């Protein structure tokens, strides 16, 4: 019995320029640019209620995609920060029937090797929970702090250091709320969790799969190359 | 000026009986074994000293390397733990006619990528430097510390977190010392600069590339094959 839920893929922030140093949501991973296997982690899952990618109305990139032109994907306008846009996600997830207690998952456009395995397991751990929580990945690298003058204060206990992933699972009126007050706040949101954390609340922590790398240079797509099928 | 330095190559743990599952030190990496390619950062720079493998007794894949019958290439035997084993190290340089004042570099045998400008940059800010100092990279990815019960306690403060690279550099006297007594103090020594640490001593971070990477995982290969030449 795994929950209902909507998905948010924030994707906004493209120019209206098409540039030979394309935005990383649109590179090529065996064939099919990274935001067409990112919407692929979701959109088959039987608990989905519905997908909204957020994009900049003048993305010169989106309408050549098929996902473009499939009803099973809506779309929402960019805001001026990912913050904003994710809050256009959820406004468009109001217009399409979503309720203040439904679940949302949040998710990078450029995660596109989310397995089936994990998305489940976020579901599963969080369908009960009163706020919800974000798949994790404990550190591995050793980690220090540096004092002000460049040298090494502590070496920190990784022990209880985990890196944020995505999905991240909360329902749409307390994100709602969150992510509003944060912004007129003018609190630095990074990530959903970073505003729910500031609005009061702790998300819980779902270990992940580490191999569910964002895309950051084209360089990790070469991590990826050989990961699909 | 940069100054002379000693380098050791931490390379041992590895069974007598080879394995399809290889240790990764002897991966192919663009046809050449990664930590031939790792000896490659060192064994041209004009102020290297000497260098010292360190190696279980019975590696059964050193011996079919070129470098396994190279004079440039000392060697040194293995420990119980990486600490025993650059320890180690430091006797073996220190029958080369090193001195205690004398630099001494530490390096992963997976770390392939060092770039010249990562080195020479190390030795540059550290050459008269009172403890020494090392490699390392800022953290790039949203941290979260966790409670008790896995949640969300806190997102760290990442602009002081540092990710600990290699090389890292130290005198021979101190560090040997360093190594030595946190070994007998039962100390859980990573790296050398977290037993300089428990020294009492604060190891200077030096900015290196985020692309230095560790091979952790025959994936990490992936990112690194078409770095080379
Ligand atoms: C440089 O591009 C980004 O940082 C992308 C980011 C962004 C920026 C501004 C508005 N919306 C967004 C959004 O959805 N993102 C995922
Ligand atoms: C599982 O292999 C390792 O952890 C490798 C490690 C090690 C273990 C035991 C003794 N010496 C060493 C050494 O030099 N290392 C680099």
């Amino acid at each position: 019995d795994l929950p209902a839920f909507w998905t948010v893929i924030p994707a906004a922030g493209v120019g209206s320029r098409m540039r030979a140093d394309r935005p990383k949501q649109y590179l090529d991973l065996a064939g099919r640019t990274v935001i067409e296997r990112t919407l692929d982690c979701f959109l088959e899952h039987p608990m989905l209620r519905g997908l909204v990618v957020c994009l900049a109305e003048d993305d010169p990139y989106w309408p050549g995609l098929d996902c473009a032109a499939s009803r099973h994907v809506q779309r929402a306008a960019g805001g001026a920060e990912r913050a904003g846009s994710v809050l256009n996600g959820l406004l468009r997830l109001l217009e399409l029937g979503a309720q203040a207690d439904d679940w949302v998952l949040v998710h990078d456009a450029a995660r596109p090797n989310l397995t089936r395995g994990d998305l489940d397991r976020l579901l599963e751990e969080l369908a009960e929970d009163p706020v919800g929580g974000l798949l994790a990945v404990p550190a591995r690298d050793t980690l220090k702090r540096s004092d002000r003058d460049g040298r090494v204060s502590e070496t920190i206990d990784r022990s209880v250091v985990w890196l944020a992933y995505t999905p991240q699972m909360f329902r749409l009126g307390a994100l709602h709320r969150a992510l509003a007050d944060a912004l007129v706040a003018g609190v630095a949101i990074t990530d959903e969790a970073s505003a729910m954390e500031w609005a009061g609340y702790a998300p819980k922590l779902v270990e992940g799969r580490a191999d569910n790398l964002k895309i950051t240079t084209p360089e990790d797509l070469l991590r990826l190359q050989r990961s699909f099928p």
